[PDB]
RNA sequence: AUUGAAAGUUCAAAGCUUAGAUACCCUGGAGGGAAACCAGACUUAACAC
């Protein structure tokens, strides 16, 4: 039901590029979650050149993630180029103090990343720098120096994952996995929890990447104030696919962490023909496209 | 079936070099070899009567 990833060690989740060192984001895509819950669930016999396909079949619609540090649940919000962790208490007024009268916007809104911003209590980031060494001279094999910013955590963290599907909930519980990028480790561990389903109110929080079908692209950009009131839109690759050994796809989403309004759910629901309708089903079915309520925590998938 | 897999911050490297516990500094100042004390005590023996 419920899935908390607890992770052992400062963790990895490289984004944008490799090129002082690579930098980590905060909340690991779902691809990666996807992914990982694949590598648990894998059997090698049913191979296809569609790796979301193949992932699909292994699980069931997973609900985006957020932060659990020590019962507090924090959530992801960011304004443009500013990420923060709230908890969910400081979402409440968000939508009236959207709208809300000019200074007093940003007064609230720069107290919410500033001083309610949990992040830096939570996150640190630890540069480690690497190197190879050829086992005969001992001295450093030319050209082998990386750096990467690892994702460190002061406090005990969890990831916090909704799974509908329960029997996978069974073999996944007390799972030593290689959660993320450079080889690092994390637990997972499985509990019954209440969460209530698809809300209809105004403004919604996208939990996790919002994609956007590269067909009403155009369409909804060139009027954005319609769909998201605050958050950032950036071009993602949607990951390194285990099987085939390539990079998996480059999409325009809505990064976790914004806001989101109501006219975006019809707004997709208008702007998909069968073929990308079924493909960005089961994109959200390995968890993209999660919204919750800025209420209480109630998730729901748009299409789903 | 995870923007993945793989990769030792490793190698060489003397806390060394110059550098005087030295300079100035009286065992001196104060302090009576003094205080007390009789060169004195006393006659005895013998025989005669």
């Amino acid at each position: 039901k419920r899935v908390l990833i607890k992770p052992l060690e400062p963790l990895m989740f490289r984004s944008q590029g490799e090129f002082t060192a690579a930098q980590s984001l905060i909340i690991p895509r779902p691809s990666t979650i996807a992914g990982m819950l694949g590598y648990i669930l894998f059997n090698k016999s049913s191979g296809t050149g569609d790796w979301l396909s193949d992932l699909t079949n292994l699980l069931a619609t997973i609900y985006g993630t957020f932060i659990e540090t020590n019962g507090e649940y924090l959530f992801p919000l960011r304004m443009g180029n500013h990420l923060a962790l709230v908890d969910q208490q400081h979402l409440i007024n968000l939508p009236t103090l959207l709208e809300k009268e000019y200074e007093r916007r940003e007064k609230g809104i720069y107290e919410l990343f500033y001083d309610k911003n949990k992040l830096f209590q939570i996150i640190n980031h630890q540069d480690r720098i690497g190197i190879s060494i050829d086992k005969s001279t001992r001295t450093v094999k030319e050209h082998y120096l990386y750096s990467a910013r690892y994702l460190a955590f002061k406090k005990e963290v969890n990831y916090v994952i909704f799974i509908d599907n329960d029997a996978i909930s069974d073999k996944i519980n007390g799972k030593i996995v290689n959660f993320g990028g450079e080889n690092r480790i994390a637990k997972l561990e499985v509990d019954d929890y209440k969460v209530d389903t698809s809300i209809e109110e105004e403004y919604y929080l996208a939990l996790s990447p919002i994609l956007i079908p590269d067909e009403a692209l155009d369409n909804f950009l060139d009027n954005i104030s319609d769909y998201v009131a605050m958050g950032k839109v950036d071009k993602i690759s949607l990951g390194f696919d285990i099987a085939n050994t390539k990079r998996k796809e480059m999409l325009t989403a809505i990064l976790e962490g914004s806001i989101v309004k109501r006219s975006i759910i019809d707004f997709i629901k208008n702007e998909i023909k069968n073929d990308l309708r079924y493909r960005f089903s089961k994109y959200e079915k390995i968890g993209y496209n999660t919204l919750m309520s800025l209420c209480k925590l109630a998730l729901r998938k748009i299409l789903s």
